[PDB]
């Protein structure tokens, strides 16, 4: 997975995901905002995903966010993941951004928010815990 | 989604999923056991899904289980979904089966267990709540 550290520094968003199944999951787009942690995009419309399920997307975003914000040693290990669907999705692109809440030496806690028009009224909010092997 | 009710009665497992992104998510297989609720299969090995993430799989299985066990009126709506990763996965095929716990008039509670060699020592267990429009 060395190519990762190589693709991060190169900001190769387009292909860094080309070879991960979240493009094979959706049409996720990916880039960075102003001083804000990594941000994701998905064309929430209908190539279609019925049921409006996004667990896979949310879960991988949280994983990617972690290894994008950390030492690309090995992929962190997920312990658990929870998701609440708050409101139906609209025919607008779906934005998502994660935040690392507590980050002890071996465990990182991630919060993922998915919204469209108002991040104050998110479409869904998720949370994930990962176990890390920080060589620190 | 009429074709669904048509594909259920026809037990067309192979293509019923051909047109849902959980084959585009993994190599999910699907069939039925003896008197036991629907059962799923995935070749848990590495076309690869690193991080061992399976949230998308688990979430869709629980959805599919619901509409397979219910009136194919419209797809049920998910409210929330939680997942715990209990043990690493082995180079064996991953089995998964859901069970409907409480099933009031408008809400169904689903439990999904994913295991390989011993369902007593599952790889992961999930839970999901759905809102239904049972015309009953």
């Amino acid at each position: 997975m060395q190519r990762f550290a190589d693709l991060r520094d190169r900001k190769a968003y387009a292909e860094i995901v080309d070879a991960l199944p979240y493009v094979k999951l959706m049409g996720t787009s990916m880039a960075e905002d102003e001083q804000g942690e990594l941000r994701f995009e998905l064309p929430f419309l209908q190539p279609a995903l019925h049921g409006g399920l996004i667990g896979g997307f949310m879960e991988s975003a949280a994983m990617i966010h972690l290894m994008w914000n950390r030492e690309s040693l090995e992929a962190p290990k997920i312990v658990d993941f929870s998701l609440d669907y708050l409101r139906p999705g609209r025919p607008q692109t779906l934005f998502a951004q994660c935040e690392i809440t507590k980050q002890g030496k071996r465990v990182a806690h991630v919060l993922i928010e998915a919204w469209q028009d108002d991040r104050s009224k998110p479409v869904a909010v998720a949370r994930a815990h990962f176990l890390l092997t920080n060589l620190e």
